[PDB]
């Protein structure tokens, strides 16, 4: 009955079929593919066998259906996904440069996703929610923050746990309203999971150490740092440790952080200790980047176990 | 003597296979320049008539493919505003035997307003064409109203193609906007199925007659595979349809209109203009792609001769 819930953008991704393919010339594209950091995160949670749900908004179109179908089939409680007739399901077109850099044409802010208001958050859907996960990338409007704030109040009310992944767009930091929202969340966060490049973003300090130790002082219980292709680290007032990255043929990093986080949250729900959870989250993130597609790199528990072993 | 239009500019993404669904991973072709006003204006420039368009796109590749196509074809694109915070509109389509996923209303093209209509850009506009499909929001209506009145007050001619989605007729504000345009229309170009839409009359003969009496000077009726007709107080005549393998009619009606307007600008009498329009429309349907079916004068005349 205990459930892990997340909230945020759900969209489909349409990928360029060839590297170097431009946006301003006819070509071949592949998709749609289920996507959206919160959706990818929750999909990893369900594939690990942990009952979960997601609060989102999609339009009444096939793009919205493919996401709902995928999540539902994978075991996710999809009741929290409202369908908006007068809106188009968010999307994202992506191309690849020879350098490895990606280019996107996003439609999220002015699509169904950016419609999610505090009213789409039903207290009845979060009754059995003991753990709520927030994606920084979701906070791009006041309506979004309200929904998130409402949900967090409801979950902490029933004694739930709050985790927060600051995977935002740096630009958002130059907006006072959104700047506060992020800090507001950080203050109510028990589990903080920034990537190496985001540790200082929400910190008054200038060094990762001070930043991490600062977070713990503020009230954060755990800080998990994803160091891209350099491993990751676990930080708690009582302990501290790190694991190394696995050497893999990177193909698509789009959802490596979401998968890493899904594995961490789910593994911890399954009783794993911080050390086991960390190596698994790391292995999960590593396995994810090896497959093309935002949500096509998720893994089952023993696939992660085996990945680790064979290495 | 310049022709202008206004409205949605977007890119179309096409399913690679017939029967291909929107909810399964597949292969798609695109983007392809699209949007009724853009298709219409492209056909105009390709026939050698100076023209321009007023629209809004995003600061992205989808916005660029449209601007570049029109510019390279000779269209005056100074009227196309680029909106940094908006995504250029798009449309995914799949066939059967038809179905779409549209992002227009809440996209860049849906932000077009009176503010984006520069009276100065229309200073030398002698003919302004309105696509009914463009009237989907108060702001779009305000843009159209400002543009039409400027041109009308400057002695220009107004053409109007009611290529609307029947839905809009159930919305009073949009219903009233369509009448606004009709009220100031000189050349009305409804397809056979749109003839009675803006008329209080129940029969087409009576409707057409009503439009001429209300102020319209010319009514051109697009009858798809049944040819087309021309109606004015001075005369009435019809042409038969050209039998052709129809592949995609998404822009056939736009090309027809573009041909009629451009040809009249070139000095064609009503009969010759109707013949080229009819032929231009026939040629457009034979190809897949919104704007991939526009033709140049040589093609239209070569097609005609062969028949």
């Amino acid at each position: 009955l205990s459930k892990v819930f997340t909230i945020g953008e759900i969209l489909v991704e349409i990928m360029a079929s060839k590297i170097g393919q431009p946006f301003d010339q006819p070509g071949i594209w592949n998709g749609p593919y289920p996507s959206g950091a919160p959706a990818i995160f929750i999909d990893q949670v369900t594939r690990l066998g942990v009952p979960c749900g997601i609060i989102s908004c999609v339009g009444n179109d096939g793009f919205g259906d493919i996401n709902i179908h995928r999540l539902a089939a994978d075991g996710v409680d999809i009741r929290g996904i409202s369908v908006l007739p007068l809106e188009a399901t968010g999307s994202a077109f992506v191309t690849y440069h020879n350098s490895g850099d990606r280019d996107f044409i996003f439609n999220i802010k002015n699509a169904a996703c950016g419609k999610l208001s505090a009213q789409h958050v039903d207290e009845n859907i979060l009754k059995d929610c003991t753990h709520f996960h927030i994606m920084g990338s979701s906070l791009f409007s006041f309506h979004m923050v309200d929904a998130v704030k409402k949900a967090v109040t409801i979950v902490k009310a029933n004694g739930g746990v709050i985790s927060f992944d600051p995977n935002i767009r740096k630009e958002m930091l130059d907006i006072p309203e959104m700047r506060d929202a992020l800090h507001f969340v950080l203050e109510l966060t028990d589990i903080y999971m920034p990537s190496e490049g985001e540790v200082l973003l929400l910190s008054p300090h200038s060094t990762p150490e001070r930043a991490i130790a600062g977070f713990l002082e503020e009230g954060v219980k755990e800080v998990i740092v994803k160091r891209g292709n350099q491993g990751a680290s676990y930080y708690s007032a009582n302990e501290q440790f790190h694991v190394e990255s696995y050497p893999v043929e990177e193909v698509d990093p789009t959802g490596a952080g979401d998968c890493f986080g899904g594995a961490w949250i789910a593994c911890r729900q399954l009783g794993f200790d911080a050390h086991r959870a960390l190596q698994y989250a790391n292995a999960c993130g590593a396995l994810a980047v090896t497959r093309r597609g935002p949500m096509e790199g998720t893994s089952r528990l023993m696939e992660i176990e085996t990945f680790i072993q064979r290495h």
